[PDB]
C-alpha cells in the first residue's frame, strides 16, 4: 500500500495498548520530504484474531481514504513483516482529554489556564468539521471521545483512533457481550443492538462537547458501569447542563442524544450549529 520501512522507526514512548496490540510514539526517519524525522504514533497488530484484524483494516482503510486538516493522516504501512504497523499522524502535545483537565484542575488553588466558552466552542466545530469528513465519506467512526481527538500546544484537534482500553483508559470501557465498549460514549442502539451509524457517531460527538464543555469529567461520574448501562436502557441517560455551557449549545447536545437516530441533527447540521456561536 503506502509501505514505509519499520527499520526507519526508532520508538519514543509507549502510550498503552488497545485491543489490537501496543500504541507507541517514535520518530519516523525520512517519512516527510525536507524533514530528517517526524514524531508519528504506531498502532501495531499483535492479535491474530479474526475481529481484531478486520478492525485494524477498517481503520487504516478509513484514514488511508480520508484527507481533512481536524483528521490524523496514515502516513505509513509495515505489512511486509510481522507484527504489522498502522503508522499515523501525531501531535506536539497529546489526547484532547488530558489537555482539557491539565487546562482546569478540580483543585482551585492550583494554577490553571481554563479554556473560555468561544474556546471551548473552537475545540468542537473543529472535531464537528473532522466528523462531517469522515460521515461524508460513509465512515462511521464507533469510538468517538476526548481520549481519541489530539490536541496541538496551539488547541488544534485531529480525530483519531488510540483506542488504549486495556490500560490508560480502562475506565472508559466496559465488558459487555465478550467485548470492551466505550459504554459512557454509546447510543442504546449501538450497545444494545450493535447497530453503528453516523447518527451513533452523532451520538458520541454530543458526550464529547460535554467532556470539552466540562474539562474533560468522567460521563455519568459517580455512577458505576452497570448503573449506566441500565439507565441507558430504561431510556433515563441524561448529561446534565455543564456550567459555562450556553443553553443553545446545551439543547443541541440534546438532540444529539435523541432516542431515534432519526431525530439526532446530522454533522452538516451540527457544523452549521457551532458556526452561530
Amino acid at each position: 500500500k503506502m509501505h514505509f520501512p519499520r527499520s526507519s522507526l526508532q520508538p519514543i514512548t509507549t502510550l498503552g495498548k488497545s485491543e489490537f496490540g501496543e500504541v507507541f510514539l517514535a520518530k519516523a526517519q525520512g517519512l516527510e520530504e525536507g524533514v530528517a524525522e517526524t514524531l508519528v504514533l504506531v498502532k501495531s497488530l499483535q492479535s491474530k484474531d479474526e475481529q481484531q484484524q478486520l478492525d485494524f483494516r477498517r481503520e487504516l482503510e478509513m484514514f488511508g481514504k480520508l484527507n481533512h486538516a481536524n483528521v490524523v493522516r496514515l502516513l505509513g504501512l509495515c505489512r511486509e513483516a510481522e507484527p504489522h504497523y498502522m503508522v499515523l499522524e501525531y501531535v506536539d502535545l497529546g489526547d484532547l482529554k488530558q489537555f482539557l483537565r491539565i487546562s482546569k484542575s478540580k483543585d482551585e488553588k492550583l494554577k490553571s489556564q481554563p479554556l473560555s466558552t468561544k474556546q471551548k466552542v473552537a475545540l468542537c466545530t473543529q472535531v464537528a468539521l473532522g466528523m462531517e469528513h469522515l460521515s461524508n465519506n460513509r465512515f462511521v467512526h464507533k469510538d468517538l471521545a476526548a481520549r481519541n481527538c489530539l490536541v496541538s500546544a496551539q488547541r488544534q484537534v485531529k480525530v483519531s483512533a488510540l483506542g488504549l482500553s486495556k490500560d490508560v483508559y480502562n475506565s472508559e470501557y466496559y465488558h459487555f457481550r465478550q467485548a470492551w465498549v466505550p459504554l459512557r460514549w454509546m447510543s442504546p442502539e449501538a450497545i444494545l443492538e450493535g447497530d453503528f451509524s453516523t447518527k451513533s457517531d452523532v451520538w458520541a460527538f454530543g458526550v464529547l462537547m460535554w467532556e470539552v464543555f466540562t474539562h474533560g469529567e468522567m460521563p455519568h461520574g459517580g455512577q458505576a458501569d452497570d448503573e449506566v448501562l441500565a439507565d441507558l436502557q430504561a431510556g433515563k441517560a441524561r448529561l446534565p447542563q455543564p456550567e459555562g455551557c450556553p443553553s443553545k449549545l446545551y439543547r443541541l447536545m440534546q438532540r444529539c442524544w435523541a432516542l431515534s437516530p432519526k431525530d439526532r441533527p446530522s454533522f452538516s447540521e451540527i457544523a452549521s450549529a457551532l458556526g452561530d456561536s
